[PDB]
């Protein structure tokens, strides 16, 4: 099964009314961060069980790497809100 | 395998009423951090006993690396409360 | 394959009326960021399922790498708006 | 060597009464730091005796690495308290 | 696969009337940034489909690398405008 | 081998009376530092003699690495006291 | 090969009338930057089509690296004008 | 000959009279630094002679590494005294 | 053909009249930068054509490295003039 | 080999009369720095002649590395006097 | 080969009349810088022609490395004069 | 190729009259810097001719490395004088 090619979607941009673009991009960024959280957790549950049953240092090592990424992605969720607070500021 | 594919859940966002998004995202981040705590510990207990019985420098090395990640992840839980404190504040 | 060769397209530039170029470049940058969001998500969905079923640390490792890039690229979106806020004016 | 899957437990969070969450999270973090101390020491005692008896630079090298992590993880306990002091401020 | 040698074209410079050079160089730089955007996107579209169909961590890894460069190169467009704003100052 | 499995021990935490936890954590951290001092020296004495007799650059290399870690771990002891001085209060 | 050896050209310098050296060196640097622009683009067009038709991660990887250098080199053109502006200024 | 296992020794700590702990830990740190100096010099003398007689770049390289560590360990001896001076300060 | 050995040339230095040394060293530095520019361009033209005709990622990669060095060497030409301006200053 | 084992010497320390420890430790550090000077030079003379006669890039490479360490070690001798000067001072 | 062994030469030092040593050391440093300029150029001319004729990426790679070192060593010449300006006095 | 062991010579130190030690150590440091200059130049002259005649990128690469160390070591001579100037202050 050859995967279906991606069809790109052009946004409508507003350089002289940027607030509406900023609103839209917040929604996009938020959506993506929720997606990442879901995907990382999904992978982690399986990677954990694989590592536990594998007596394989390699499996432990990649699980640790996954946790690292989960933490990084986690931290960015709160930073996003700080960034938005700053943007509404000056 | 073959594992059920992940079905993504699109959040509802509120760029002009962001406080409810912030509340929701705090709960999500906190949930995730608790999940990581549980997962890291579950892995660590098994990695430790495997390393102890392995007489294998590679096992000890990876265990040390796991401990490093556990520390890095654990540190962020209190950092998150500092972030939330600032988020409620002046900035 | 053989893929059609890329034909490059020249913009019209205005060094002494730069605001119009700045407007156009914002639209280009934002478009590319949306394109990247779309492409990263498309890759991630497949990479995730491949990694889940691979029974392979290598697959998980590259998936984590992909997530790292997704986060990095993602965080640049609000940075762009901060940049535009500073820029104008 | 066959393990039962991890059962995840959801915490209850309180975005508009965060202090009770902060209290609970301090207790979780401190617990985990104590766990890491215990696990690191447990590993170190065995890694030391293995390295002493192995006549193997590789064992010594990894024991040094372990001591490095022990120090790092150890340093974080007092940093936790400094963070909590700042949190209360 | 046999290519004609590059013929280099000399610009005319004006050390004591540099503003006309600066104008021309802005146009060249902006053109090149637009070219890079087009080339990166062109490569990305194909690299994505190859990675999706390869079931290969190596393809995913390199696609991530490409996205990284796309973001970096993309970030530089607005930086160009900030630089030009400072130049005029 | 098979080694007895580690049984983890939970501390009792006091988020609203943290000084008592801070006291206990200082004692734990100091104990671990003394333990590390003792273990590093124990390893070093054997690693030194092994390296002296090995006729092996690898042995000397890892011995130097061990000394580096010993110094790093060692220097943290007085840093701890500086940290405690800042902490209280 | 065997390519004609390079014959080096010694400039005439003026430590006590440096402005003419500065003028000359600006022209040289600008010429070189334009040459690099031309060379990088000429390479990029071919590297791109080779990478597109190669189904080869190595080709994509090196193309990305080439793009990185192109960005780094391209950035210096405007930085050069800033440098020249400062050179005319107070400092 | 299987080496005798290490028996760990618990210190007595005093969170509310820390000065006596600080005195004790200075003595421990000082002792260890003197130990390191002695061990590094002991290794270096042998590593030097081995390198001189080996026409082996590898031997020279590790001797250089040893000297690096000796210098680092050396520097920390004086820094220890500066640290102690600061601790008696405020 | 064994290359002719380099015969080194000692400069005359003037620690108590350093301005004349500074003039001379500017001329030397300038000469070298012009030499580098010429050599880098000379190599680049050939490296470019080799890369174009080689369908070899390795050739592209080294050409990119060469361009990196050309840019670095380029930037230093202008920095040299800034350095000289500063030296005539205080 | 088998070399005589090292017999460690425990110093007598004075946390409440630290000046005599400082005096002693200065003498020790200075002695060690002089020892390193002697050892580095002794090694360098032989490494140099070996490298000169080796027609071996590896020999030249390691010699360069040795020179690097010699510079780094040599620099610390005067840094030590600065440290001692500060130790006598206000801080 | 066997090359004549190097005979080291001791300078005469003056800790309580350092200016004369500083003068001599400036002359030594400047001499070495001129020597390095001469040696780098000598190597570069041959390395360039070798690289041009080698049909070998490795040759070009090391040539670029050589150019990097030439630039680094070259830029230190005017830094030296800045250093001397600060030094005296 | 058989060498006599190094005989270490103990200096006499004066913690409570440190200026005479400082004077002696300046002379030792300066001597060593002059020695390094001589050794580096001696090696460089031979490494250059070897690299010129080797038609070997490896020889060029290592010659560049040597020039790098020569510059670094060379830079330190004037830094020594700056340090001494600060010491007297």
């Amino acid at each position: 099964q050859v995967y279906a090619p991606l069809v790109l979607r052009d946004p409508v941009s507003n350089p002289n009314n940027r607030k509406i673009d900023q609103d839209d991009d917040y929604e996009l960024v938020r959506r993506n961060m929720h997606y990442q959280s879901q995907m990382l957790l999904d992978m982690a549950k399986i990677a954990l069980e694989n590592a536990k049953n594998a007596d394989s240092p390699r499996h432990v090592e990649v699980f640790a790497q996954l946790m690292g990424q989960m933490t990084t992605t986690n931290k960015e969720m709160l930073k996003m809100h700080k960034e938005m607070k700053d943007l509404a500021g000056a």
